[PDB]
């Protein structure tokens, strides 16, 4: 288990990878779009998303920041 943290411009995007068997965590700083598993979430202030790969590869988080100004992103993995 380890965290790291990632900063995002507005309109810009970041992947986070998540092994096989594995979860990750994001905590948006502020709105935010996420993709991943054929779905889509969006996050208020303080919010988080959880994402779990459940397949045979290794799959990718996509990260949108929403707003005006940069954001930070919270990467927790397990």
């Amino acid at each position: 288990t380890r965290e790291t943290k990632v900063t995002v411009n507005p309109g810009e995007e970041y992947e986070v990878k998540v092994n096989p068997g594995t979860r990750v965590e994001i905590q948006a700083k502020g709105p935010a779009e996420f993709e991943g598993g054929g779905t889509r979430t969006r996050l208020n202030p303080g919010e988080s998303y959880k994402f779990e790969n459940l397949t045979s590869q290794p799959l990718r988080i996509r990260l949108r920041n929403l707003s005006d100004t940069p954001i930070e992103f919270r990467i927790r993995e397990e």
